[PDB]
């Protein structure tokens, strides 16, 4: 069995991988970044805009995980090749770098913010007016 067709065949599996990743890695990313920062707020609008962003998160947060099994859904049909068969992958991914264990991972970090943030929001803005 010629390895290079074994490859080809996945590789477009790695084309929807990275197809799906990518936005994903943003998302996770953004979202992780906006969590990890300490929001500051002056006016009671903005402590109410600031929980709408974690409602309007609340709802893609369930969304967004299936995506992230629906992407792995991808890679089981690319890595069931390299689990049976010998062949010579570059490295984790041709096109896009990431690995099950980052995109799962990140995705707890993305969760593990989201109470820290939700708490510190009701927080602050049951001490406002």
């Amino acid at each position: 069995g010629s390895t290079e067709k074994q490859l080809e065949a996945i590789d477009q599996l790695h084309l929807e991988y990275a197809k799906r990743a990518a936005p994903f890695n943003n998302w996770m990313e953004s979202a992780m970044e906006d969590l990890q920062d300490m929001f500051i707020v002056h006016t009671i609008e903005e402590i109410e805009g600031l929980i709408s962003a974690h409602d309007q998160f609340k709802s893609t947060l369930p969304d967004a995980d299936r995506e992230r099994e629906a992407i792995l859904a991808i890679h089981k049909e690319a890595q069931r090749i390299a689990e049976s068969n010998h062949i010579k992958l570059s490295g984790s991914n041709p096109y896009t770098t990431v690995t099950p264990q980052i995109i799962n991972s990140k995705w707890e970090k993305v969760q593990q913010l989201v109470p820290k943030r939700d708490h510190a929001l009701l927080e602050e803005q049951s001490k406002q007016q």
